[PDB]
């Protein structure tokens, strides 16, 4: 309704399973709020710079702008910061890019991003971290991180169902639990907050069998299930079992000897991948410690939540890791930091993290050439040292770059 | 009924608040499964050296065998995992001191530990994860990090109040929850299972209470609420604001210019602590990028579980970790690491972790000089590069000791 959308490109196309991109298709993008305005820029100069690469101008993408979060206010009207609209438009176009989003407080509107991820069932969060080469680390062997995270995005207590403390809501649903449930593990049942964990079997096995397919195709040489079963054994603990149960089922998995370990053979290199699962918190240690062990993590929405922030600190990517929302007719790629306001329109943030998920997203259409110009001109920007604030603050030698600039340097590294 | 309690030896009393402890106190331990059998040894061992030091034999622990886990079994018959005198014997003489603990699976019988914490209402974990110069650590900084972990012990999903996917229980509340609680929000409403994660008012004030306590009585610098507040709004969200309720109603917390953070003075040093709060993903991002910006922390049960483990990696300290379980009636503290069977009975583990809990319980007990004389012996056996096989694989130039040994390398440098 006021999407103009544009008239030379061509919507991509779901044929069954597989994504029918034309030479034009129109992708879908919502720039954000604060520093949205000035990475979102940046993006569309350097994709629009690699695919002119790539193709020698026989494709070329038209970009469409959607709106959400605050600047959707300034284009709907006030009450409206997720026009219906964007739903269906992302649902149609198949593909879309956004930036950082604000959702308000004193609304009672839980987060805008959570409502895109469940209202288009975008079941897969997938956070791919692996450390850039000259990008200053807290720790000591980065290096030794390459690991691939599959969140399960459609449950666990992130679904949003809770009630408040003292409210008639959440009273009827203790007096449930303690009369007609007989509960007596309530320490306090007044003044108390109730919150709903719901793990499902169709949820986590959609979730661990993506996982174990990108490992087969992309031949990585474990699926970890994180989790923790041992405290919660009916969702935490199904997680797991579910998980080792869909790889016998399903992938032909054996036991290494004795289990509870399975090998999975990848039907293309002949390799055997390693299913096993590790408890959250030892995992919290372990990613510290033995990076090198693990590769694909299949793991539930929380989690998953902080498993990926804890491991984009330790490569130094905090500002540059990509993410993508994957579900059956859609996906939606993202940048994955906050909309930092302080800094907005001083063109100053890192840009690299909307830049690698477009990447990710050009990896997803098929136009995978494209996609490697951009993580080719990402390891040159940072390796010659011509970089970002985030990243000089703690480079000794390294030359200053504005947000746009760095775009420019991505494309002259390509 | 199978306790000798010690013929010599007398109770510690709680007069009103206040521990009297006598000159030979009695002293419940429970030895632990697996490298239990060779970690409590050495820690009765460098106690007793460290109080014999301390008071030049003026004081002596009489230490009391209390049974628990698989030794219990061995002691009172097989289907006594946790006996019923156990309970009774912490709360009676107040404080004990634990190796780890075995819970089996296939029996329906939930972790041990969260028993012996919820049975006896040891609402506070206080974990402490500092540097000790010379532990071979992952970062590149970690004597940046000095914090103290008021982990929320009785309530949130780790109550175990759980039901089985397909079980007729979780039937009827996925039933109450969609028809008279009209929950639409449930992806996949068959083959789920369900978890109830509960958060009071209580429950989080008498934490928060005694971190801002702990803050003022070690003039600590600061006290952050850590929550994932913004998607958990009625229990991680309600935490925060009873905790900035609680500095403001109780300890006089005042804005620092606009909010949200609030000051509190020492009213012992005149100085003043930051009553802060951060989202928890973005913790797990600071604790690594900006360690020194964190002192007292102050979270929920599941947090805190993940944040003392990623702690404990960074600093080098996953097997010298201590742990405290305090009550108002009693306190357990704890090796804070597993069962290790493996190495079991071999004299190799590090005896770090309960020997350093065993300081918090003396320290706990008022014998601060004898708890001195332990951290003492502590840096110099570290410094000294005289250390077990844990350390001595990360070490250059190290001389590598039995378990035992650590244990009087820990008494030489005292
Ligand atoms: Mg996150
Ligand atoms: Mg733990």
């Amino acid at each position: 309704s006021k999407v103009v959308v544009p008239a030379q490109g061509k919507k991509i196309t779901l044929q069954n399973g597989k994504l029918n991109v034309p030479e034009n298709p129109i992708i879908p993008y919502i720039e954000g709020d604060g520093i949205g305005v000035d990475v979102t820029p940046a993006m569309l100069k350097v994709v629009d710079a690699a695919v002119e690469k790539a193709y020698k101008g026989e494709r070329k993408i038209s970009w469409m702008e959607i709106y959400t979060g605050e600047k959707s206010t300034q284009v709907y009207g006030q009450d409206v910061w997720l026009p219906a609209e964007t739903l269906d438009l992302i649902r149609e176009y198949r593909v879309a890019i956004k930036g950082p989003l604000t959702t308000p407080v004193g609304g009672g509107i839980r987060e805008l991003l959570v409502a895109l991820r469940q209202e288009l069932d975008l079941y897969i969060c997938l956070r791919p971290v692996r450390y850039y080469q000259g990008t200053p680390s807290p720790v000591k062997h980065p290096e030794l991180t390459d690991m691939v995270i599959f969140r399960e995005n459609s449950e666990d207590i992130y679904a949003g169902i809770e009630w408040k403390a003292d409210s008639a809501d959440a009273e009827k649903v203790i007096k449930f639990l303690r009369e007609e449930m007989g509960v007596k593990k309530i320490r306090f049942p007044d003044h108390c907050g109730i919150g709903i964990k719901p793990c499902s079997e169709e949820g986590t096995k959609r979730l661990v069998r993506a996982a174990i397919e990108y490992a087969i195709a992309n031949d990585r040489d474990s699926v970890t299930l994180v989790h923790k079963g041992n405290i919660m054994k009916f969702t935490e603990g199904a997680f797991k079992d579910w998980g080792y149960q869909l790889a016998r089922e399903e992938f032909g998995g054996e036991l290494i000897d004795g289990g509870p370990w399975l090998k999975v053979k990848n039907p293309n290199t002949g390799k055997e991948i390693v299913i096993k699962d590790v408890i959250a918190d030892a995992f919290l240690q372990q990613i510290l410690l033995r990076p090198a062990e693990y590769d694909v993590i299949a793991c539930m929405n929380l989690n998953g939540d902080y498993i990926s922030d804890a491991l984009a600190a330790q490569v130094g990517g905090i500002g540059i890791a990509p993410g993508a929302n994957i579900g059956d007719e859609c996906a939606l790629f993202e940048a994955t930091h906050g909309t930092a306001p302080k800094y907005a329109g001083q063109d100053k943030v890192n840009p690299g993290s909307i830049i690698l998920s477009a990447e990710m997203m050009l990896r997803h259409m098929g136009w995978t050439e494209a996609a490697d110009l951009i993580v080719k001109g990402m390891e040159g920007a940072i390796n010659a040292k011509t970089v970002t604030y985030d990243f000089e603050r703690l480079m000794d030698g390294a030359k200053l770059l504005k947000c746009s600039e760095f775009g420019d340097a991505i494309i002259e590294n390509m």
